[PDB]
């Protein structure tokens, strides 16, 4: 029997980023399509996109750096799978799984560690950026370009990026949560991605699990929205439920008080919706928590959130 | 109701203490020196312990707000709060703010800043930043910690956030060393409400860990760092609370494409795992096997040789 694991807001993670989440977000429907490619699963529990398992994959890179260039976009890294194994270029994802879903900049740190015959052993870790405007910027044909802070202490050998937070470019670069990078850079189309968002029913929106993610200068709020937690995810994965319908309905609960505060329509392919008219953080106890109610379908009417 | 593992290979695992992915098994020798850590404890019925707290990101992570700066190497004085932004309460039943790190060394990775207030409010910076576990200022239990950083100019008296990257020795000697507690509460002060040691007493048997090599910062430091039970485990054991049968539940690492099982382990009732083995030894295992739940057994169960 489908079920959901019981988990507070702040005892969740963000599928887009590797935070908690913060809070709970209905956005108003526009034109502009909602199409990010990590933490994507169906609620069977198929994981789709770039979308991994681990949370300290998210945003994450690892590989080797084979070269540098006369660009901003200095070090070329060619890139494995984060487990270390040998990324195929035609395999049916968009990119290797964990490579960020959006233009803008994400900010962190690389380190690395020598393997072969120059110092085996040897480590060293500082300050690096990685733009996903870059033209460098190719995971699918399995490379990435990196900037960092010191480049008289950086060799030609494994290297792992763990990311921190997110920034707008300098050069008129907006940080840009739901436009997809080019994966296979400049005039080539992504392929293999998981499909575009949206409510099917008059009066509804999508509902976001909301994180205000680490920046390193200026404004910028970081607001990284996500569809499903990270935690759910990983529950999908294990349980491989069979869906009995296109629409679970499920109910937020006060466990303190024991009522339901509002309801909403999980759907087949892993997004959530609520009757709703306008952008609304939900204000809602700190307890509280979705639990699976039953079956239903596209039809179904949902109460006013 | 029945006890069961979730179905996970080793590079779809967390390790415990610190928010990497799992690379290999280790079985130890045994040795003198005990195995207490704080992080990555939890009983098989779902009982957190220690400094253990549910997420990956909050693993040697802190939040809070700088108030303060001193004319020491630890030079930021940075008042903690609980990971999830509520007030922290010294007096609570913990051995320091959940998530904080249980070993000696130094960790490395960035600071972040978010104004609020009157202050420019929503004005952010990063930059990289250290934490020392031996410092004196390194007390959580008390509610703060002091952080290096590498612009001295460009921090602020805000809300900050610290995400873990990497550990190191320090460069003035002091070691970094995965078994030996920080003090929490500072010089001449004890550690209290511990999750208690844990070893073998079947004889014959050792300590299996989930091992990790995490990022260094310089030098030839392998990383190392072992966990009892991965965070997907802990993460499991919270949601079922399955209650446990006896003190030992009989788990087996099988190959799912072979269908055969490889070696069997003793799981404790207290959340660390025994095998029969002599010597350090890395295990060599196929990438897709994982452990499975087989029975509830006791104590003095011979496990055969792995
Ligand atoms: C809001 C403001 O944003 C950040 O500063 C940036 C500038 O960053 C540069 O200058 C600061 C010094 O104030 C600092 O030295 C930093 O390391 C350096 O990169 C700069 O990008 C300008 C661009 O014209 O905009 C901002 O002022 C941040 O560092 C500040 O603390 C502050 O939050
Ligand atoms: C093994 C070595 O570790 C790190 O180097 C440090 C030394 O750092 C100094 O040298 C490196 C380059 O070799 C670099 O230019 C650095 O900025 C500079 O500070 C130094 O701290 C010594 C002291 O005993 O230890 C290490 O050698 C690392 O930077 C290196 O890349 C290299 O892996």
């Amino acid at each position: 029997p489908f079920s959901l694991p019981i988990l507070t807001l702040s005892e969740l993670t963000n599928s887009r980023f590797p935070v908690p989440i913060d809070s709970l977000f209905t956005a108003q429907n526009n034109v502009l399509q909602v199409q990010c490619q990590n933490g994507r699963c169906t609620l069977d529990g198929e994981l789709q996109g770039t979308t991994q398992l681990l949370p300290s994959g998210i945003c994450a890179f690892r590989g080797r750096v084979t070269a540098q260039i006369n660009q901003r976009d200095r070090w070329h890294m060619q890139l494995q799978n984060l487990n270390g194994t040998t990324y195929d270029p035609t395999d049916d994802v968009p990119a290797p799984l964990g490579t960020p879903d959006f233009k803008g900049v994400v900010f962190g740190m690389v380190s690395q560690r020598n393997v072969g015959n120059d110092a085996p052993g040897s480590t060293r870790a500082q300050q690096a950026w990685v733009s996903t405007y870059s033209p460098q910027f190719v995971p699918k044909l399995g490379s990435v370009n990196l900037r960092i802070s010191d480049n008289d202490d950086f060799q030609f050998q494994p290297t792992k990026f763990t990311p921190v937070g997110v920034n707008d470019d300098d050069d008129g670069h907006p940080f840009r949560q739901w436009e997809l990078p080019n994966y296979s850079g400049e005039l080539t189309l992504n392929m293999n991605l998981a499909p575009p968002v949206a409510p099917n029913f008059p009066g509804e929106q999508l509902l976001f699990f909301r994180s205000f993610v680490p920046c390193s200068g200026g404004y910028n709020q970081g607001i990284i929205d996500c569809l499903i937690p990270q935690e759910w995810i990983q529950h999908f994965y294990q349980e491989s439920a069979p869906s009995q319908s296109d629409v679970a309905l499920i109910r937020y609960v006060n466990p303190d008080t024991g009522r339901t505060l509002f309801e909403a329509k999980l759907h087949r392919s892993g997004y959530i919706t609520v009757a709703h008219s306008g952008d609304y953080p939900l204000v809602v106890p700190a307890n509280g928590h979705f639990r699976f109610d039953s079956w239903v379908n596209q039809f179904y009417s949902l109460a006013p959130m």
